């Protein structure tokens, strides 16, 4: 213990995908992150959202997101929460501080598909291929029924087809219409914006840093392979412990015969910009951004649980 990562605000770790889980369920989403923080000083919760939904609308993850900020607020005292969220917890965290600015103080963003995912993209065409339409409903129905079982508060609010179309490319480009940022570039331009944003007297502090494990190798007859930077070729015992780490490093060859660019498997190094960005050179696939599975990650990997705390003491050095 000391206060390395004691900052003024509440941190909120807000996840991603799979499970109406916070963590736990059956393994903790941010695996030994919330224990760390802790342990050098910081107030830390984790957000319990449903893992398959939208981030806007009634029922969505943003509105559930809002009523659970409110409830730290009542519960700490404190007037203001730094979020930080990964993968699509990201684009929820977007939605509290366009919908709440006097209640957030700073938004971190990692590995966040701000213009969506080509692998989104990917899977929905592949959906949308069935002529009859009912592989659709079925998958949902599968996907839903997973959602709520694997959800720790086993919450019967899952909408497979919802987020499935929220992490696409064109859906993302409405929702960045929508809840704009100044942290946002131009579409297309594969730049960052501003650093802060000052929504009327409310100033936030804007960050990002995205996973580039998946890197495009050479092209021929059309294909392109990709490598996987964060294992040492072919021996790493990540490949044999962990096994997201193959097949993140397929997915991410989707991505890249979909003109994606370099990504982490899931979200691409463009689509991930915003704000301050802390780095896009991290050797992470879309998992090691989390420490998962179970802390497992290549050889040439940086410590994720290391770069989160080192976050926390940014953000106390800046004074939130
Ligand atoms: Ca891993």
């Amino acid at each position: 213990a000391d206060n390395y990562a004691a900052t003024r605000y509440p941190i909120i770790l807000v996840h991603g995908l799979t499970g109406t889980d916070k963590y736990a369920g059956v393994l903790e989403y941010w695996y030994g992150i919330q224990e760390d923080l802790q342990q050098r000083g910081a107030t830390v919760y984790v957000a319990n959202l449903s893992g398959f939904q939208s981030d806007d609308g009634p029922n969505g993850r943003g509105e559930q997101l809002l009523a659970y900020v409110k409830t730290v607020l009542a519960a700490t005292g404190a007037t203001k929460v730094n979020l930080v969220g990964h993968s699509q917890g990201g684009l929820t965290s977007r939605y509290v501080a366009a919908v709440a600015p006097d209640l957030v103080a700073s938004v971190t963003t990692i590995g966040t598909p701000h213009r969506g995912s080509e692998f989104a993209d990917f899977v929905q065409g592949v959906l949308a291929y069935d002529p009859t339409g009912l592989s659709s409903t079925v998958i949902a129905a599968f996907v839903n029924v997973f959602g709520i079982l694997t959800s720790s508060s086993n919450n019967t609010n899952q909408d497979a087809l919802a987020a499935l179309k929220t992490l696409t490319t064109a859906q993302a480009a409405t929702y960045n219409q929508n809840y704009p940022s100044a942290g946002l570039g131009a579409p297309g331009s594969c730049q960052t914006g501003a650093p802060t944003e000052t929504v009327g007297g409310n100033t936030h502090l804007l960050y990002s840093w995205a996973g580039t494990a998946i890197q495009p190798t050479i092209s021929v007859f059309g294909v392109t392979g990709a490598t996987d930077t964060s294992t040492i070729p072919l021996v790493d015992p990540a490949n044999a412990l962990d096994p997201s780490t193959l097949a993140l490093f397929g997915t991410g060859t989707v991505m890249v015969n979909r003109g994606s660019g370099q990504n982490d498997g899931v979200v691409s190094k463009c689509s991930a910009l915003y704000g301050q960005v802390l780095s896009t050179s991290y050797k992470w696939n879309h998992l090691d951004e989390i420490n998962q599975l179970l802390g497992v990650r290549g050889a040439n990997a940086e410590d994720p649980v290391a770069v989160i705390r080192t976050h926390a003491n940014r953000l106390k050095l800046a004074g939130v």
